[PDB]
Protein backbone atom coordinates (compact mmCIF):
# COMPACT_ATOMS: atom_id res chain seq x y z
CA UNK A 1 0.00 0.00 0.00
CA UNK A 2 0.38 4.18 -0.24
CA UNK A 3 -0.45 7.34 0.78
CA UNK A 4 0.00 10.56 -0.49
CA UNK A 5 -1.47 13.60 0.56
CA UNK A 6 -1.01 17.42 -0.12
CA UNK A 7 0.25 19.61 3.10
CA UNK A 8 -0.70 23.42 3.30
CA UNK A 9 0.91 26.23 4.74
CA UNK A 10 -1.27 27.64 7.53
CA UNK A 11 -0.16 30.86 7.04
CA UNK A 12 1.99 33.70 4.90
CA UNK A 13 4.94 32.81 6.62
CA UNK A 14 5.06 29.10 6.80
CA UNK A 15 5.46 28.55 9.94
CA UNK A 16 3.97 25.60 9.65
CA UNK A 17 2.04 23.16 7.56
CA UNK A 18 -1.51 21.02 7.97
CA UNK A 19 -2.31 17.90 6.28
CA UNK A 20 -6.10 16.82 6.00
CA UNK A 21 -6.31 13.34 8.21
CA UNK A 22 -9.71 11.00 8.55
CA UNK A 23 -10.31 9.33 11.44
CA UNK A 24 -13.17 7.03 12.70
CA UNK A 25 -16.23 6.15 11.17
CA UNK A 26 -18.00 7.74 9.12
CA UNK A 27 -14.72 9.97 8.38
CA UNK A 28 -14.15 12.79 10.90
CA UNK A 29 -11.73 15.07 8.76
CA UNK A 30 -9.27 16.73 10.95
CA UNK A 31 -5.91 18.87 9.67
CA UNK A 32 -2.99 17.34 11.57
CA UNK A 33 0.53 19.10 11.68
CA UNK A 34 2.86 16.44 10.45
CA UNK A 35 5.75 16.90 13.29
CA UNK A 36 8.80 14.44 12.55
CA UNK A 37 10.64 15.49 16.08
CA UNK A 38 7.46 13.94 18.29
CA UNK A 39 5.80 10.78 18.38
CA UNK A 40 1.90 11.39 19.58
CA UNK A 41 -1.06 11.48 17.52
CA UNK A 42 -3.09 13.64 19.35
CA UNK A 43 -6.54 15.82 18.13
CA UNK A 44 -8.87 18.65 19.74
CA UNK A 45 -12.07 16.41 20.66
CA UNK A 46 -15.08 16.40 22.34
CA UNK A 47 -13.04 16.20 25.63
CA UNK A 48 -10.94 19.15 25.38
CA UNK A 49 -11.50 22.40 27.51
CA UNK A 50 -14.04 23.91 25.92
CA UNK A 51 -12.65 27.38 26.61
CA UNK A 52 -9.06 26.10 25.85
CA UNK A 53 -11.11 25.38 22.19
CA UNK A 54 -11.12 28.30 19.85
CA UNK A 55 -12.15 27.76 16.19
CA UNK A 56 -10.53 24.04 15.95
CA UNK A 57 -12.13 20.97 14.11
CA UNK A 58 -12.70 18.02 16.82
CA UNK A 59 -12.26 14.99 16.62
CA UNK A 60 -15.58 13.19 18.81
CA UNK A 61 -15.28 9.69 19.26
CA UNK A 62 -18.70 8.59 20.31
CA UNK A 63 -19.40 9.33 16.88
CA UNK A 64 -17.22 7.05 15.40
CA UNK A 65 -18.35 3.24 15.11
CA UNK A 66 -14.77 1.76 14.97
CA UNK A 67 -13.72 4.45 18.20
CA UNK A 68 -12.56 2.44 21.64
CA UNK A 69 -11.53 3.75 24.26
CA UNK A 70 -8.15 2.45 25.79
CA UNK A 71 -8.98 1.85 28.56
CA UNK A 72 -7.13 3.48 31.46
CA UNK A 73 -4.29 4.74 29.06
CA UNK A 74 -3.19 8.44 29.36
CA UNK A 75 -1.07 11.11 27.69
CA UNK A 76 0.97 14.09 28.31
CA UNK A 77 3.26 15.89 26.45
CA UNK A 78 5.72 19.17 25.92
CA UNK A 79 7.49 20.24 22.97
CA UNK A 80 10.56 22.77 22.28
CA UNK A 81 8.65 26.02 22.31
CA UNK A 82 6.96 25.26 25.78
CA UNK A 83 3.88 24.41 24.51
CA UNK A 84 1.72 21.52 25.63
CA UNK A 85 -0.89 19.49 25.94
CA UNK A 86 -2.34 16.11 27.71
CA UNK A 87 -5.52 13.92 27.37
CA UNK A 88 -6.35 10.24 27.18
CA UNK A 89 -6.71 7.79 24.56
CA UNK A 90 -8.92 6.05 22.21
CA UNK A 91 -7.86 3.52 19.33
CA UNK A 92 -9.64 4.10 16.03
CA UNK A 93 -9.02 4.24 12.05
CA UNK A 94 -6.78 6.38 10.52
CA UNK A 95 -6.38 7.28 7.03
CA UNK A 96 -3.49 9.90 5.21
CA UNK A 97 -3.59 10.41 1.09
CA UNK A 98 -5.58 6.82 0.60
CA UNK A 99 -3.52 4.89 3.15
CA UNK A 100 -5.68 3.34 6.25
CA UNK A 101 -4.83 1.95 9.50
CA UNK A 102 -6.66 0.13 11.84
CA UNK A 103 -6.23 0.64 15.08
CA UNK A 104 -4.36 3.47 15.57
CA UNK A 105 -4.27 5.15 19.02
CA UNK A 106 -5.55 8.89 18.90
CA UNK A 107 -4.84 10.65 21.28
CA UNK A 108 -7.57 12.89 22.86
CA UNK A 109 -6.94 16.26 24.33
CA UNK A 110 -8.42 17.11 27.58
CA UNK A 111 -6.13 20.13 28.00
CA UNK A 112 -4.25 22.12 25.72
CA UNK A 113 -1.51 25.39 26.11
CA UNK A 114 -2.79 28.56 25.11
CA UNK A 115 -0.57 28.43 22.18
CA UNK A 116 -2.66 25.88 20.69
CA UNK A 117 -5.91 27.47 21.46
CA UNK A 118 -4.42 29.77 19.74
CA UNK A 119 -3.89 28.30 16.76
CA UNK A 120 -7.24 28.08 15.21
CA UNK A 121 -5.69 26.40 12.02
CA UNK A 122 -4.03 23.06 13.58
CA UNK A 123 -6.50 20.36 14.91
CA UNK A 124 -3.68 18.22 16.36
CA UNK A 125 -0.51 16.76 15.57
CA UNK A 126 0.40 13.84 14.20
CA UNK A 127 4.09 12.84 14.99
CA UNK A 128 6.54 10.49 12.94
CA UNK A 129 9.44 10.07 14.85
CA UNK A 130 10.31 6.86 16.60
CA UNK A 131 7.39 5.18 18.70
CA UNK A 132 10.35 4.66 21.73
CA UNK A 133 9.28 8.54 22.25
CA UNK A 134 5.22 7.98 22.35
CA UNK A 135 4.12 9.50 25.78
CA UNK A 136 0.99 7.37 26.03
CA UNK A 137 0.79 5.65 29.61
CA UNK A 138 1.13 2.67 31.27
CA UNK A 139 1.45 1.04 28.01
CA UNK A 140 3.16 2.75 25.32
CA UNK A 141 1.60 3.48 21.53
CA UNK A 142 3.25 3.10 17.91
CA UNK A 143 3.29 5.77 15.42
CA UNK A 144 0.85 6.11 12.19
CA UNK A 145 4.05 5.51 10.03
CA UNK A 146 5.35 2.48 12.51
CA UNK A 147 2.14 0.70 12.49
CA UNK A 148 1.54 1.13 8.73
CA UNK A 149 5.10 0.14 7.86
CA UNK A 150 4.45 -3.46 7.27
CA UNK A 151 1.93 -3.04 4.68
CA UNK A 152 3.48 -0.71 2.85
CA UNK A 153 5.32 -0.99 -0.68
CA UNK A 154 8.55 0.58 1.00
CA UNK A 155 8.89 1.27 4.61
CA UNK A 156 9.54 4.88 3.92
CA UNK A 157 7.34 8.31 4.02
CA UNK A 158 8.77 11.81 1.96
CA UNK A 159 8.27 14.97 2.99
CA UNK A 160 8.57 17.32 -0.06
CA UNK A 161 7.18 20.88 2.11
CA UNK A 162 6.79 24.10 -0.40
CA UNK A 163 7.90 28.04 0.10
CA UNK A 164 4.96 30.02 0.58
CA UNK A 165 3.15 26.96 -1.57
CA UNK A 166 1.62 23.37 -1.07
CA UNK A 167 3.40 20.33 -0.70
CA UNK A 168 3.65 16.72 -0.95
CA UNK A 169 3.99 13.90 2.10
CA UNK A 170 3.96 10.60 0.28
CA UNK A 171 3.90 7.00 2.38
CA UNK A 172 5.14 3.80 1.26
CA UNK A 173 6.98 5.19 -1.95
CA UNK A 174 9.30 7.54 -3.41
CA UNK A 175 8.60 9.75 -6.48
CA UNK A 176 11.35 10.21 -8.52
CA UNK A 177 9.28 13.08 -10.50
CA UNK A 178 9.52 15.11 -7.70
CA UNK A 179 13.14 15.90 -6.88
CA UNK A 180 16.44 17.02 -8.84
CA UNK A 181 19.06 15.11 -9.45
CA UNK A 182 19.92 12.24 -7.10
CA UNK A 183 18.93 11.20 -3.09
CA UNK A 184 22.12 11.48 -0.88
CA UNK A 185 21.44 9.47 1.73
CA UNK A 186 23.07 9.78 5.32
CA UNK A 187 23.50 7.50 8.69
CA UNK A 188 20.66 7.92 11.60
CA UNK A 189 20.74 7.70 14.95
CA UNK A 190 17.71 6.41 16.83
CA UNK A 191 19.19 6.86 20.05
CA UNK A 192 17.10 9.62 21.87
CA UNK A 193 14.48 8.93 19.69
CA UNK A 194 14.40 11.42 17.12
CA UNK A 195 15.67 11.66 12.83
CA UNK A 196 19.15 12.09 13.97
CA UNK A 197 21.77 12.67 11.46
CA UNK A 198 25.01 14.57 11.07
CA UNK A 199 25.23 17.45 8.79
CA UNK A 200 28.84 17.78 6.86
CA UNK A 201 29.04 21.31 6.64
CA UNK A 202 27.79 24.80 5.88
CA UNK A 203 28.24 27.67 3.37
CA UNK A 204 27.19 31.57 3.48
CA UNK A 205 26.15 32.77 0.21
CA UNK A 206 28.54 32.68 -2.36
CA UNK A 207 31.08 32.07 0.21
CA UNK A 208 33.57 28.78 0.77
CA UNK A 209 32.18 25.72 2.27
CA UNK A 210 33.10 25.21 5.54
CA UNK A 211 33.77 21.07 6.70
CA UNK A 212 32.41 20.42 9.78
CA UNK A 213 30.07 18.12 11.46
CA UNK A 214 27.26 19.37 12.56
CA UNK A 215 24.94 16.43 14.59
CA UNK A 216 21.09 17.66 14.66
CA UNK A 217 17.17 16.38 14.03
CA UNK A 218 15.17 16.59 10.63
CA UNK A 219 11.83 18.18 12.34
CA UNK A 220 9.00 18.77 10.18
CA UNK A 221 7.20 20.22 13.02
CA UNK A 222 9.47 23.01 14.14
CA UNK A 223 9.56 26.13 11.78
CA UNK A 224 12.91 27.38 11.95
CA UNK A 225 16.52 26.13 11.50
CA UNK A 226 18.57 26.15 14.41
CA UNK A 227 22.25 25.76 14.21
CA UNK A 228 25.32 26.38 16.47
CA UNK A 229 25.24 29.91 17.84
CA UNK A 230 29.23 30.14 15.60
CA UNK A 231 27.71 28.92 12.54
CA UNK A 232 24.44 31.51 13.02
CA UNK A 233 26.81 34.62 13.85
CA UNK A 234 28.64 33.58 10.85
CA UNK A 235 25.46 33.87 8.53
CA UNK A 236 23.83 37.22 10.24
CA UNK A 237 27.25 38.77 10.14
CA UNK A 238 26.36 38.78 6.15
CA UNK A 239 23.36 40.79 6.56
CA UNK A 240 24.25 44.55 7.34
CA UNK A 241 22.16 45.85 10.56
CA UNK A 242 21.42 42.31 11.66
CA UNK A 243 21.08 41.75 15.15
CA UNK A 244 20.93 39.47 17.91
CA UNK A 245 18.09 40.36 20.43
CA UNK A 246 17.22 39.92 23.81
CA UNK A 247 13.99 41.44 23.71
CA UNK A 248 12.97 39.71 20.97
CA UNK A 249 14.12 36.52 21.40
CA UNK A 250 16.42 36.02 18.18
CA UNK A 251 18.35 37.50 15.13
CA UNK A 252 16.33 39.80 13.91
CA UNK A 253 17.47 42.15 10.36
CA UNK A 254 16.50 45.37 8.29
CA UNK A 255 13.24 44.10 6.64
CA UNK A 256 15.07 46.63 3.68
CA UNK A 257 17.80 43.43 3.76
CA UNK A 258 18.52 41.06 0.74
CA UNK A 259 19.42 38.11 2.57
CA UNK A 260 21.99 35.21 1.44
CA UNK A 261 21.47 31.91 0.69
CA UNK A 262 22.74 29.26 3.35
CA UNK A 263 23.72 25.81 2.29
CA UNK A 264 24.15 22.60 4.11
CA UNK A 265 26.21 19.50 3.57
CA UNK A 266 23.94 15.96 2.82
CA UNK A 267 27.44 14.16 2.66
CA UNK A 268 29.30 15.20 0.06
CA UNK A 269 26.10 16.47 -1.47
CA UNK A 270 24.80 20.59 -0.63
CA UNK A 271 21.35 21.80 -0.14
CA UNK A 272 21.12 25.73 -0.72
CA UNK A 273 18.50 27.31 1.21
CA UNK A 274 17.20 30.34 -0.42
CA UNK A 275 17.66 33.48 1.40
CA UNK A 276 14.04 34.45 1.39
CA UNK A 277 13.49 31.03 2.98
CA UNK A 278 14.88 32.87 5.68
CA UNK A 279 12.94 35.79 6.36
CA UNK A 280 10.29 35.55 8.39
CA UNK A 281 8.98 39.17 8.44
CA UNK A 282 8.04 41.81 10.30
CA UNK A 283 8.74 41.20 14.26
CA UNK A 284 5.29 42.97 14.67
CA UNK A 285 2.80 44.41 12.56
CA UNK A 286 4.31 47.67 10.59
CA UNK A 287 7.49 47.07 12.16
CA UNK A 288 11.12 47.66 9.99
CA UNK A 289 12.69 44.93 11.98
CA UNK A 290 12.47 41.15 10.66
CA UNK A 291 12.35 38.37 12.22
CA UNK A 292 15.39 35.40 10.70
CA UNK A 293 14.78 31.91 9.94
CA UNK A 294 18.52 31.26 10.80
CA UNK A 295 18.92 30.86 14.76
CA UNK A 296 20.85 29.69 17.74
CA UNK A 297 20.44 26.30 19.01
CA UNK A 298 22.62 27.19 22.58
CA UNK A 299 20.26 26.81 24.74
CA UNK A 300 18.09 24.14 23.09
CA UNK A 301 20.40 21.44 23.57
CA UNK A 302 20.20 20.03 20.03
CA UNK A 303 20.82 21.75 16.53
CA UNK A 304 17.46 21.37 14.47
CA UNK A 305 16.76 21.39 11.02
CA UNK A 306 13.38 22.49 10.74
CA UNK A 307 11.12 23.86 7.96
CA UNK A 308 13.55 26.18 6.93
CA UNK A 309 15.95 23.52 5.64
CA UNK A 310 13.51 21.10 4.92
CA UNK A 311 11.57 22.66 2.33
CA UNK A 312 14.41 23.37 0.51
CA UNK A 313 14.83 19.53 -0.10
CA UNK A 314 12.89 16.38 -0.90
CA UNK A 315 13.35 14.22 2.12
CA UNK A 316 13.31 10.50 2.64
CA UNK A 317 12.37 9.44 5.84
CA UNK A 318 13.70 5.64 5.46
CA UNK A 319 12.61 3.14 8.02
CA UNK A 320 14.05 0.08 6.92
CA UNK A 321 15.74 -2.04 9.72
CA UNK A 322 18.58 0.52 9.73
CA UNK A 323 16.81 3.76 9.08
CA UNK A 324 18.22 6.82 7.13
CA UNK A 325 17.63 10.07 5.62
CA UNK A 326 18.20 11.00 2.02
CA UNK A 327 18.05 14.32 0.69
CA UNK A 328 17.72 15.45 -2.82
CA UNK A 329 17.60 19.16 -4.49
CA UNK A 330 14.03 19.91 -6.08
Amino acid sequence: STGSATTTPIDSLDDAYITPVQIGTPAQTLNLDFDTGSSDLWVFSSETTASEVDGQTIYTPSKSTTAKLLSGATWSISYGDGSSSSGDVYTDTVSVGGLTVTGQAVESAKKVSSSFTEDSTIDGLLGLAFSTLNTVSPTQQKTFFDNAKASLDSPVFTADLGYHAPGTYNFGFIDTTAYTGSITYTAVSTKQGFWEWTSTGYAVGSGTFKSTSIDGIADTGTTLLYLPATVVSAYWAQVSGAKSSSSVGGYVFPCSATLPSFTFGVGSARIVIPGDYIDFGPISTGSSSCFGGIQSSAGIGINIFGDVALKAAFVVFNGATTPTLGFASK
